[PDB]
């Protein structure tokens, strides 16, 4: 067991910073608290190449706090394809897959990170996520909007996804919020409710169908609450997985945007501008 020594500002910091990272979700509290042992912190400068594509993984990141960016070099040519804010994790493909790096992440501001070691990860992540798969792999290889993607690239969603568990009437998400997940119920079902003034049901959401990808794909704040009746459980997926994944898919997405818009004309005379 690798373990670091942290004050107690550090702990704090620590604990807050892990507690909504979907790769932790399933784990139970001992694999959870050698994780926490195991984590260092690491401060980074403005600028800094934190990961850089084409090298060897060594340790997974958890943001505590900072900017960055995320590049992909196709061709000869640097892309930017998104970045991180203060929130989420990196640095997991490689440690996971045993291949070279595949973005460079660079900050653009000062910051700190919590860094977990590979050995760490292949052996208690890695090792949960065979769990994660025997349980999920064919109920996410047998989802009709995922039929888009190639086969290796379905199997490799299981990966990321973390399960979170709600208890009836709790809020998943809130309408005007900022967003950060995509969600699939795996069991339970999900009332979508706007507000016009009073809140109006809108969608119900049951085993095998998502919602919370509206605001990742036109970059807006949450169109609509959501909530649980009964105990829900949900597969949720962060935005950088969802952008890396789910693209194929694109499109499927998209048609069914159009719906939505339909939909509130038809109930309240707006489409509230949710495209
Ligand atoms: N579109 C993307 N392609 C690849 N890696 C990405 C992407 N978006 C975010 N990342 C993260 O950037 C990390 C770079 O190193 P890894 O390949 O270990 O893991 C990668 C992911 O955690
Ligand atoms: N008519 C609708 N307009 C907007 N969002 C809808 C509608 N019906 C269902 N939803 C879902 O409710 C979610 C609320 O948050 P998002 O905007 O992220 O994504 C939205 C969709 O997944």
């Amino acid at each position: 067991r690798i373990i670091h020594p942290k004050t107690d500002d550090q702990r704090n910091r620590l604990q807050e910073a892990c507690k909504d990272i979907l790769l932790f979700k399933n784990l139970d509290p001992e694999q959870m608290s050698q994780v926490l042992d195991a984590m260092f912190e690491k401060l980074v400068k403005e600028g800094e190449h934190v990961i850089d594509q084409g090298d060897d993984g060594d340790n997974f990141y958890v943001i505590d706090r900072g900017t960055f960016d995320i590049y992909v070099k196709c061709d000869g040519v640097g892309r930017c394809v998104g970045n991180y804010d203060n929130r989420g994790s990196f640095g997991e493909l490689a440690l996971m897959y045993n291949t070279p790096r595949a973005a460079t992440i660079t900050a653009t501001s000062p910051g700190a990170l919590w860094g977990l070691d590979r050995v760490t990860f292949r052996r208690i992540i890695v090792k949960n996520n065979a769990k994660k798969r025997k349980m999920y792999e064919s109920f996410i290889e047998s989802l009709p909007f995922l039929k888009s993607l190639e086969v290796s690239e379905r199997l490799k969603v299981v990966d990321v996804i973390g399960t979170k568990v709600y208890n009836d009437g709790e809020q998943i998400i809130a309408q005007g919020d900022s967003a950060d997940s995509f969600f699939i119920v795996e069991s339970g079902e999900v009332r979508i409710t706007m507000k016009r003034n009073g809140a109006v049901e809108i969608a119900r959401c049951l085993r095998g169908q998502y919602f919370g990808e509206l605001a990742l794909v036109t970059n807006k704040p949450r169109a609509a609450s959501a909530h649980a009746i009964g105990t829900v459980k949900c597969l949720a997926m962060d935005v950088q997985a969802f952008e890396r994944l789910l693209g194929p898919c694109m499109e499927i997405m998209k048609r069914n945007i159009a719906t939505y818009e339909e939909q509130l004309v038809a109930l309240f005379g707006t489409n509230m501008d949710i495209v």
